[PDB]
């Protein structure tokens, strides 16, 4: 347990290049140089903006994020605590899945898309088995280790357009509210990275959902696939599919991909 999270010294890692920066902090590509070893490991390093307060909460959560053990869930490798918090995990060389499907929209076939749906459902099922609620599942929070190996990140940390109605209205987050976000994530993949409810203010989302409107059927999706997405967006959270059922359904479709997704040049 405790040995799953490495407490790193500033000597043990070096930031080499900027991968991205934003309100959250800065993510770097860098090297992990563990003391007493003769290897330099390429990693991603995230430096959080300085916290005013306490610091214990960040460390407590870090121990949890270091304990995950699933091929489709990112694991926290190490942490360095100074004036700032610095977080180290394996580099995902291909970036986030949302950008990946946008950049390769013309070269992605039905098998890739359905395999991603399986892998994301497997990671979410694992998090549910560990009693962890993600709360922020979106295509931007799936990272691409290799084109057919993706991993969920940033679980346990307002994304109105991905939230289930009960989360918007009542601040209720459960595994079933994650299923709703899974449905939106699948919609992003099937539209090759379109923005959900594009051009609609976030403040209007609750009313259009209350009105019974949902994201439209993607052109490539047959009715069998769209019906699964639609069930993820049922108002009754108990009526949504469970991640265990989604694994089975998408695994079945991945066995015959061309039957379930209609893509030009597939
Ligand atoms: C879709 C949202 C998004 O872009 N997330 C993001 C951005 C920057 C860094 C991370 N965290 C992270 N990143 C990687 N790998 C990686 C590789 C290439 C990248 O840039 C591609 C375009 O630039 C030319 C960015 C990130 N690995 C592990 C990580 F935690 C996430
Ligand atoms: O570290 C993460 N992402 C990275 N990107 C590049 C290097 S680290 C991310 C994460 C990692 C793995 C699983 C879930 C979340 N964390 C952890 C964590 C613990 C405490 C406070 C904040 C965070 C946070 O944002
Ligand atoms: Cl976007």
């Amino acid at each position: 347990n405790q040995a799953l999270l490495r407490i790193l010294k500033e000597t043990e890692f070096k930031k080499i290049k900027v991968l991205g920066s934003g309100a959250f902090g800065t993510v770097y590509k860098g090297l992990w140089i563990p003391e007493g070893e003769k290897v330099k490991i390429p990693v991603a390093i995230k430096e959080l903006r300085e916290a005013t307060s306490a610091n214990k909460e960040i460390l407590d959560e870090a121990y949890v994020m270091a304990s995950v053990d699933n091929p489709h869930v990112c694991r926290l490798l190490g942490i360095c605590l100074t004036s700032t918090v610095q977080l180290i995990m394996q580099l995902m060389p291909f970036g986030c899945l949302l950008d990946y499907v946008r950049e390769h929209k013309d070269n992605i076939g039905s098998q890739y898309l359905l395999n991603w749906c399986v892998q994301i459902a497997k990671g979410m099922n694992y998090l549910e088995d560990r009693r962890l609620v993600h709360r922020d599942l979106a295509a931007r929070n799936v990272l691409v280790k290799t084109p057919q190996h993706v991993k969920i990140t940033d679980f346990g940390l307002v994304p109105i357009k991905w939230m289930a109605l009960e989360s918007i209205l009542h601040r209720i987050y459960t595994h079933q509210s994650d299923v709703w976000s899974y449905g939106v994530t699948v919609w992003e993949l099937m539209t090759f990275g379109s923005k959900p409810y594009d051009g609609i203010p976030a403040s209007e989302i609750s009313s259009i959902l209350e009105k019974g409107e949902r994201l439209p059927q993607p052109p490539i999706c047959t009715i069998d696939v769209y019906m699964i997405m639609r069930k993820c967006w049922m108002i009754d959270a108990d009526s949504r599919p469970k991640f265990r059922e989604l694994i089975i359904e998408f695994s079945k479709m991945a066995r015959d991909p061309q039957r379930y997704l209609v893509i030009q040049g597939d």
